[PDB]
């Protein structure tokens, strides 16, 4: 009952209006087309995005999206729920906000990446006290907003780098509007074990990312799919497989196709 989704590019809408417009028109009608039954997007600052668009668009191809990134939050505005700076910390919190604002318009994940931050020279305790803080303002500020918990390799951060690392946190949050979206390019560095990662993750497992070992489209690296879609299948798991990959072998098109041809040859045989 797995089903498929893509995670497509767009450019920010602040820089290119009509270029985010396109991006994201062409990526959905080519996850259509390829056989994805919703698509990820990822947006910087929500506000001077024109979503009611968007939703039209959704309404048109019959694709929902499924899951709001908010990565570029931090890489490009240097906003973080962990910043040693409060009025930075607020607005961080601020601007995730607004994504589960889109969010719920969609019935989308919110995802919780790098906008997190990084330990910056100090103890992960504080750190994750910080984010426990934060997360629990968040929780507190919306009604019906979902997030999920994505643990990122070591180059990206030094805080949460393990499905572990994700639910002890879980835990202290303690709250079932947040839950765990592993990565399997990222876990391909950080986790020991993946099918046993993914048993300890069992029903906090909310949302999945594919990419191969080297990040290229599902199929053409070396990671074990198969194990995966197995353990899966134990555990239950009935919502999004969504490739977030990179534009490799051959660009966004090929990469897309390519990804959904190997999946779908191992969900329909489990
Ligand atoms: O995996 C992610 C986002 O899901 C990060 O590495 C940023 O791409
Ligand atoms: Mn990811």
């Amino acid at each position: 009952h797995m089903k498929l989704s893509l995670v497509i590019s767009t450019s920010d809408a602040a820089f290119d209006a009509l270029a985010f417009k396109g991006d994201l028109r062409k990526g959905m009608e080519l996850a259509k087309r390829v056989g994805y039954q919703a698509v990820e997007i990822a947006v910087r600052d929500p506000s001077i995005v024109d979503w009611n668009e968007v939703k039209i668009l959704s309404e048109e191809l019959n694709l929902p999206i499924c899951a709001i990134g908010t990565g570029q939050a931090y890489l490009a505005d240097g906003l973080s729920l962990t910043h040693p700076n409060d009025e930075i910390r607020k607005k961080a919190i601020e601007r995730v906000v607004k994504h589960t604002e889109v969010a719920g318009m969609f019935g989308a994940l919110v995802i919780i990446g790098l906008v997190r931050g990084r330990r910056e020279g100090r103890s992960y305790e504080e750190t994750e006290e910080l984010f426990i803080e934060s997360m629990k303002r968040l929780l507190e500020l919306t009604e019906h907003a979902k997030f999920v918990i994505e643990p990122l390799n070591r180059y990206e951060t030094d805080f949460i780098n393990t499905i572990d690392d994700a639910l002890r946190i879980l835990r202290k949050i303690n709250s079932n509007r947040v839950g765990i979206l592993a990565d399997t390019f990222h876990m391909n560095i950080e986790e020991v074990n993946i099918p046993e990662s993914l048993k300890r993750a069992g029903e906090k497992l909310y949302h999945f990312h594919v990419a191969d070992s080297n990040r290229w489209a599902p199929g053409c690296g070396h990671f074990d799919f198969r194990s995966v879609f197995n353990t899966l299948k134990e555990i239950g798991y009935n919502r999004y497989v969504s490739v977030e990959c990179l534009p490799l072998p051959g660009g966004m098109e090929e990469a897309a196709e390519i990804a959904f041809k190997t999946l779908k040859e191992l969900i329909i045989k489990l």
